[PDB]
């Protein structure tokens, strides 16, 4: 399984997003929380508040689950990073198999 | 060293059992956080508050942490995910190390 | 690209610390956020609040950057903790090797 990192602008556009990645069974599950991003929005350092999304998946759905979220997402280069797990309990990854595509 | 990632349904179990892993000298530290948490729960798409947990141990303790922690956990099916840490500061790896069984 | 974690005792660090970071072109981008921290101070069990911090920079700057934050860490043994990214969309990736050193 993979777990894959994306950030989203706000709340409303973070639960949009992935509510319709569970429609379209491209991922088991997600955990959103806020927190305070710092980058350079080319040119200065800027600070805002935003929505960070962790999913859980399977490891072969991650170029459709990447090309899924490049189409929804509002951001025109948003963020979608892949992290590989190196194991997982069992039932688990049984059950994020049995929920997803 | 290694990272290891669960989810509980609330604060009182999240605490409760990572004040047991750190008492039996299973991880190093343990992050808790709340997120809201989206899946299917064999059905339809649910929506609750949860509290995410990471855990920081060692790479040898995985199978023995994976299996407490389904012994305590109180959900039946857990998420009990391993993330390996590529590298880290020898220090912190020393104090980790000391800590653990 | 990597992944760098790193905890910080308070925002005031945190911020301090990772505008420095920003500013010095060690990192594209820090993700923060708060999470209640449980570990042994060598002794006991301590709780506390903490904030996490979520590096996001290029691989070959990792070094570096491990050197820089143990300079300006409040810690004297912080957590500096590298994931590798195993995969990410290619126009993310433009941007944070043209925002980063």
């Amino acid at each position: 399984m993979i777990i894959v990192y994306t950030t989203f602008p706000d709340w409303e556009s973070a639960e949009k997003v992935v509510k319709t990645l569970l429609k379209e069974r491209l991922i088991a599950c997600a955990n959103l929380r806020e927190h305070r991003a710092f980058y350079w929005w080319e040119g200065k350092i800027e600070e805002d508040k935003e929505v960070g999304a962790i999913l859980k998946t399977r490891e072969d759905l991650w170029e459709e689950l990447k090309e899924r979220i490049k189409e929804l997402h509002p951001y025109d280069v948003p963020a979608i990073i892949r992290i590989d797990v190196d194991d997982v309990n069992e039932d688990y990854l049984k059950w994020l198999i049995e929920e997803t595509k």
